């Protein structure tokens, strides 16, 4: 039982850019001439940067002795995400939330002529419900054998230091993977096409490119923040309104970067001029064009529900087993505004929503859908309305009147279809509903 | 009186520009390098738009 | 109803019904016979009698 | 996840522990009806014929 | 500019795993995909893609 290393050399991994060992001895008259006094520069530059895999090496004087290694340092780290502000409480008991929304209806012009016989007559208010559940369940497992670690160490500190150290590293990983999975949150939120895209890599009219991002998002968060709301902010298409003390914007150090430089340094009151909601700096999202997201507080619906810490030890292999387990729920609200900024090449249309997500119709009932289309551009796009799983008779208006047939049990998907691609090449981006038959 | 719906896809209307579960899967050197620790990434990915 | 099925409210679509009461069903059983039981071996396999 | 109040919690989890003691008391009488079960098919009973 | 894995010291069994992982130091955004090999010399021995 031996565990030994053979034929390890000095350069393991490094792929070197100019052989500096040979640059130095062949500079006449180059920038490396100020090297040429220095005597050991080859010893310095052959083991300079460290060295992966230790081996013993015989002193100069004698060699039957061993060098002896004379300092050990142990390097610790302590880190903690910055999204927690974004987290609500904890759920004891339970797994599903539900939210509720109503939205407004639409005005009917005065007909007493027409209000004779249909007094009586239903209108179906606009709700909409979203469902959210638990989704992750994890534990961080390590084990510490603390008896063979005590022949890599000779001192008692050390040894402590380690374990302090290891059990510090289950916290630092926890914490690492609840930033990655809130960020993988509004990853995915763009991957879906959920967010409402605004370009910001445009110039204003020819060479305006220098405030025209800052001017972008001003207005966006003016915008957003409207006494009387909009609907094209959200996913869901509904008339919804914010407020500019709840609004949170995530930006990247490089926009926070070009930011203070070229904005805030060359402006007076620089409060006319900064940005609006509350600023979070991050490292930089996933996608490839994402630069900075504006979102509201109650965007974010992230929960915990366990959150505990257990050991065991076992004796014939003596040492010890830690188990960290956390479950939480990671979801989104597609009834908060949410805007990404972005630079790239983004598609004209990005999601078609169907106003009536979901619908229960009888067998000689009548339906209305409404499309709402996320285009990019102000180009306009005509929708193709179809239906799928009738049997026959069950036929859809290009309007968007659904008609049931007298004689059918199945159930129905509504699609709404936009086309974005040229002849030979076709780009569908379709939003669809589910329709149940009730006999 | 009692209506009810069998099974309805999870997606549901929703069209990706790109697949995020594709991408972290494959992927090497590339920004999504730190999802892949993850081990409920692809459930997160599947529940948690809503 | 042994499986139950989530139903959707007959006016709105989108709400779900909810569950209104909950009971749990308790029993206890005993054992007529518990008079004829003696008292307590603590060491030892095997009686005599004599 | 099961349940919404801790009192339906704490009562469920009870009668889990309640059951192992009724399969006690059950499983206890049935082996004492089973030893005059075996008395009467060994035939060391006083028989008496009606 | 290189290329790191992130074990750089391993000790294996002969009938166990090892897992490694890839880290490119690029100085533009596009992106690189990396091949893995073994050099040992053993007939058995084998690396997947992963």
């Amino acid at each position: 039982m031996r565990i030994t290393f053979n034929d390890v050399k000095t350069s393991l991994g490094i792929t070197e850019s100019y052989d500096i060992v040979n640059a130095i001895r062949n500079s006449q008259g180059d920038n490396f001439k100020s090297y040429v006094p220095l005597a050991t520069a080859n010893n310095v530059a052959e083991v300079g940067a460290g060295i992966l895999i230790n081996q013993t090496v015989q002193n100069d004087f004698i060699t039957s002795l061993v060098d002896r290694i004379g300092l050990v340092v142990i390097r610790q780290v302590s880190l903690n995400n910055p999204l927690k502000k974004f987290k609500k409480g904890q759920i004891p008991l339970g797994r599903t939330i539900e939210e509720i929304y109503t939205d407004i209806t639409k005005e009917k012009q005065y007909d007493a002529e027409e209000a004779e016989q249909k007094v009586f007559e239903r209108e179906m208010p606009n709700v909409k419900t979203l469902f959210h559940e638990r989704n992750r369940q994890g534990f961080y497992h390590q084990t510490i054998q603390d008896d063979s670690l005590k022949t890599a160490f000779v001192s008692w500190g050390n040894f402590e230091s380690f374990v302090s150290s290891i059990i510090n590293a289950i916290y630092n990983s926890a914490e690492v993977d609840e930033y990655e999975y809130m960020k993988l949150l509004v990853d995915n939120y763009y991957s879906k096409g959920l967010f409402t895209t605004v370009k910001i890599d445009e110039p204003t009219s020819s060479t305006g490119a220098l405030t025209e991002f800052v001017k972008k998002m001003r207005a966006t968060a003016r915008k957003l923040t409207l006494p009387q709301g909009s609907r094209d902010w959200n996913s869901m298409a509904v008339r919804t309104r914010s407020y500019m003390e709840d609004l949170h914007l995530i930006i990247d150090a490089d926009l926070e970067a070009e930011l203070d430089v070229d904005v805030l340094a060359k402006a007076f009151n620089m409060n006319r001029t900064d940005f609006l909601g509350n600023v979070t700096v991050i490292d930089g999202f996933a996608s490839t064009g994402l630069e900075a997201v504006l979102v509201d507080k109650d965007w974010f619906m992230v929960y915990d529900n366990l959150h505990k810490m257990e050991t065991v030890r076992n004796p014939r292999g003596l040492y010890w087993n830690y188990y960290y387990h956390v479950w939480q729920t990671l979801s989104v609200s597609r009834f908060a505004n949410a805007v990404a900024f972005v630079s790239g090449d983004v598609p004209a249309v990005t999601q078609v929503i169907v106003s009536p997500n979901i619908a229960a119709v009888k067998q000689g009932g009548q339906q209305q859908f409404t499309a709402y289309v996320r285009a990019t551009n102000a180009k306009d796009h005509k929708v193709v309305w179809s239906v799928e799983g009738g049997s026959t008779g069950t036929a859809i208006t290009g309007d968007g009147l659904l008609s049931v047939s007298g004689n059918e049990d199945n159930q129905l998907t509504v699609k709404a279809t936009v086309d974005i691609g040229t002849e030979d090449k076709p780009k569908l981006v379709v939003g669809e509903a589910v329709v149940s038959i009730r006999p």
